[PDB]
């Protein structure tokens, strides 16, 4: 499998995607930090733009609302596997949340995906292809997801489904968050930062 | 869903597209401006050409009729959603209504589509699809749409469609700012800078 | 359609093209042209380096002959319409007609095409495509079409094409402003300038 | 032939890629170091930035367990074969494991195919197209192919390709080594290193 | 029509091409200076890579026999025309010879054709479509080509078509500028200095 | 004739390719070396990439054989004629001889063709089309022919052919500049650096 189901892990995050022009896929994330010791974002293949994107976006909203600053840390990232025929989000929000994983050595649960567009003011934008991957977050045995909040009137899912997988939406990278980083004093302490 | 059909949201835009030859699409549209901290125009995904591009030509009237050299901001543009098959203006007017909203902290009206090219001197020019793009505004239950003044006679709506939607055409973008910034007293000051 | 067939406007001329084979078009061009707040030419696309390379052309002459250095101002240059397989000419001179009227402020008859390509000393040069070229022009409504000299003998034209547009030889710069900038003290004002 | 698949070699790895769909390939990679004059790492072709984000994550491990710096040298990564079409996987451990055999001076086991990602920490990452790799280290002649322990269950080998070929699923990179560097003093000087 | 075929001018020099697989087209080329005030060499069309780098090779030549330094100049490239489906030759001589001529302010012969890859040494090497550039020459009215010497074996035109242009043998870039620069007084003084 | 068949130049091989899939060829190459004006590598026409990628993938080798470093000069290399649909070798033995040769002042003996990949370690790594490009070699009256020790079995000489080339088949760099580096002092003191 390229990705976990369960348990917790620093810097990684369920994505989901979607491939050819129906099916859903779920897109594991890794994100891992070093000083630069200015910093650069290092991310091969297919779905690279998107990770600088997506790191350009969390960099302000971590400067912002706590103290370190992503110009000093080179940021690496990779898709764990390949992806062809892949069409990711505009500034993914798993990557966003991988990094903020990383920096803050908070491990993000592994049971929950997401999907979601980041605003550099740290909204969560809708996306498309939702239905398609929720679906495959349920294939892959996955026990939530969160949406862009927007998003909530696209799951089209038959009832079945819906008894399957938890459908959490959100509108904020807090909310996020709040949702994915492992219970405990690091997370309360990085809760509080966030205050607005 | 993807785009917002009211209320007032700094730097988005309810453009409109082409899907294939088929049919319009709205084509919602976030701009957000950061220091540069040389300034680049960031955007992902199967339009971002057009979107650097449509930032490009409009910076001439974003420093030359107001304030701010682009050059000076990184610039951050997304379209909500994904966009495979989808034709973009050149030169959009949603972009750089998008971006000058973003900049001046001036909220857009989310009921008003809108669709034209941007000259290099401020003038909004003829696009296609126009019936097309304002039978989408329609079915997305927006309320109003801005169009070029050259593509008036180009607007070949039934008896019916031509009561449900207000059409405005439009010959600069001082007008098209006009049709959908919040009022206030900051529209005011920026509106008086569009002298002559 | 998108474009201008009769009139006087500032900074834009109806330059032509070929769409490759044997397919000319009408090329509107735009220039704007502002301080630099060193300047650049802001171009978009495919023809960007030969936007830049009839500006490079057109400073050189410009200086010399009026001693207006166009050095500290930073020049847009739009393509108008929707093309794809666009071969343009080097230097066109379109894009240098448009630019010494953005600057001097002087008015084109829209009524004229165009096509050419200028030296630095400011001849101008012969190009390919003058049949097709001169086809767009009539089947645009165009009155009168400036081309090079020395493609003279390279205009056919069948029967249901000769007699209908004034096609006018040209060899060098002054000469296509003659012809196409509007009437008045300031076209009379630097007219002399070449010459002197 | 034109590649090896017997012995030992500095500096040089049996890699595992893909030529798009179901289609696996053998693909050597050759590494070499020289001090600079900082450094840099020289590759070309379409897989030249994974070279890259291979090497960057292998400094990191470098630096931190032997202590040796690899912003001091000149890193050449090239690729054997005219191979068009290709994925690659990102941090490739054949690059890693390339360049670390060249920067210890220490032989590779040839016999030996590998695939899977380096992260910076050291773990090695499920990839794509393992099947269609294994095939390829077999439709080679290779004895083993070194393969992301996340992938067991991606091996789906038939009847043909049973029995055919070791299979070794590995986490970390000290593992990759422990099965392809040559036995010996260097190695073990360098195993300690790590733990 | 895209070429002049008789009398003088300063920068412009009739090049030749091949167009598809064969056809030649006589390829007129103008260069200009202007100075830098660091250089940048400008032209642009499918034929720029072979304008900057004729003018890269010719800059040495030129530096090493006149002292001018065309780093410090801007040298203004066009291929009177559009190229599509066309060939030109690596380091062509007919845009180095066009440069030379800007510089030094002395016309070349219109009515002369060449063709030719330039060395950074001044040694013109031989060049592809040789008997369809003659024929092109030919069929514009052109009087005389000029072509690499290695070229000679590769000419091959019926009786009637050998006594319709005189075919010009070369080795060295001073030959060409001896055959093609108008005569005067900055001619003698020139080829003085290539000796 | 595009090739030289005898006699000694400075950075001139005589390379060997094959054109389309039909038949062998003589590829011609001469490298130039000059002070950088950082160093690149010149190069222009359908196998451009190909020579900067051998230049690229050789510099190591090169400068610990000389002691010049690549990104101090600027490399100049054309492949003498046209060559459309022609595949080079990648990592090409006769690239890294030019240039070598140019460097180092010494001559390369043009009876002699060659092909062979170079491997950063200065081995010689098989190529594909060894049979037919032997057979250019023959038919252009070259006299021997260096090719991969490991493409020895490849060599299908159908004899009167065996009598009239000498095949010589390397597995190291300093064997190819041994069998075609003209004999002097220059060339011994060169041989003897190669080592460890």
């Amino acid at each position: 499998k390229l990705f976990i189901t369960e348990g917790y892990e620093v810097g990684r995050v369920n994505g989901l995607a979607v491939i050819g022009e129906s099916a859903g896929i779920v897109l594991p994330i890794i994100a891992e930090v070093t000083p630069s010791m200015e910093g650069r974002v290092i991310a091969t293949g297919r779905l690279q733009e998107i990770a600088r994107e997506a790191v350009m976006n969390v960099s302000a909203i971590i400067k912002k609302y706590t103290g370190r600053d992503i110009s000093n840390m080179d940021v690496h990232i990779q898709f764990v596997g390949t992806y062809e025929g892949v069409e990711g989000d505009s500034a993914s929000i798993s990557i966003a949340t991988a990094v903020i994983s990383a920096i803050e050595g908070i491990p993000v649960d592994q049971s929950v995906a997401m999907t979601g567009s980041l605003s550099v003011k740290g909204e969560v934008l809708p996306v498309g292809g939702v239905t398609q991957k929720i679906e495959a977050a349920i294939q892959a045995g996955l026990k939530k997801v969160i949406i862009p909040k927007d998003n909530i009137d696209d799951v089209l899912l038959d009832a079945e489904h819906e008894g399957k997988i938890e459908v959490i939406p959100v509108s904020r990278i807090n909310e996020v968050l709040e949702h994915v980083l492992e219970d405990g004093k690091k997370k309360n302490r990085l809760m509080s930062k966030f205050k607005e």
